[PDB]
């Protein structure tokens, strides 16, 4: 069982050793989106609903509806902040707060540090990576190669299939965890990795279908009964 952070991250891992995979500003923002979506789906957060009469997803405030620990150390750091911080803040503000995109001393202690290490630790715990302490000729570093090749391949197929053979014209008919996964992977720019192994024709098709999913309107779409509003807020924030 993988968190959306872990699935985004894995999508961005190209070889085994990961020496041609790179961190950057899209994905570290990407991952903070993933965390709010994770917290939402688990009934930890909701959007305020009191004046929505006039307000957008982008302007509505995030409410901690439960502070129950989840057993993911980052999910818990993030939730613990969304519990003390008050008054409440909007989705974009959280994504910023949590990635340290402030110059205000008061907001600094909100930023989540060592995201890469902690995720990689998580994946070692789950048996997806290992540890190779290494002594290179020019520096020491400790790496985490991919050992569990099946789960990676399963993940890639999962994403591939959702916009190909399993595709259905209707988005809410499809598992939310997977829809949010597509949006974030794109926002984090690792999605394109799921598609490069594809044949030309599938490649275009998938792409058409994704772009179509990007053309949806979260304001329209967060109205279907039984969806997560925070999810579409997070989609709004990265569109």
């Amino acid at each position: 069982r993988l968190t959306l952070m872990e699935e985004v991250l894995l999508l961005g891992l190209k070889d085994r050793e990961g020496y041609t995979s790179f961190w950057n500003d899209c994905i570290s923002s990407g991952l903070r989106g993933c965390m709010l979506i994770e917290l939402a789906l688990r009934g930890r957060l909701q959007l305020e609903a009191c004046g929505m009469r006039r307000k957008s997803l982008l302007t509505r405030k995030v409410i901690c509806k439960s502070d129950a620990p989840t057993g993911d150390v980052l999910l818990d750091e993030a939730l613990k902040h969304v519990k003390e911080t008050q008054p409440p803040e909007t989705v974009q503000n959280w994504i910023e707060l949590l990635s340290g995109e402030t110059w205000n001393p008061l907001k600094l202690h909100y930023q989540l540090r060592n995201v890469r290490e902690r995720l990689a630790k998580n994946l070692v715990e789950k048996g997806v990576l290992t540890t190779e302490k290494q002594n290179f000729l020019l520096f020491d570093m400790t790496t985490h190669p991919l050992t569990n090749n099946n789960i990676k391949q399963r993940l890639i197929k999962k994403v591939q299939e959702a916009v190909l053979d399993k595709w259905v014209n209707d988005p809410h008919r499809m598992d939310r965890r997977l829809l949010a996964l597509i949006y974030l992977a794109h926002a984090s720019d690792v999605l394109e990795n799921a598609f490069a192994p594809l044949l030309d024709e599938q490649y275009d098709l998938a792409t058409k279908r994704v772009r179509q999913l990007l053309d949806l309107d979260p304001e329209v779409e967060c109205l279907k009964a039984n969806t997560n509003e925070v999810l579409w807020a997070v989609v709004a924030a990265f569109t």
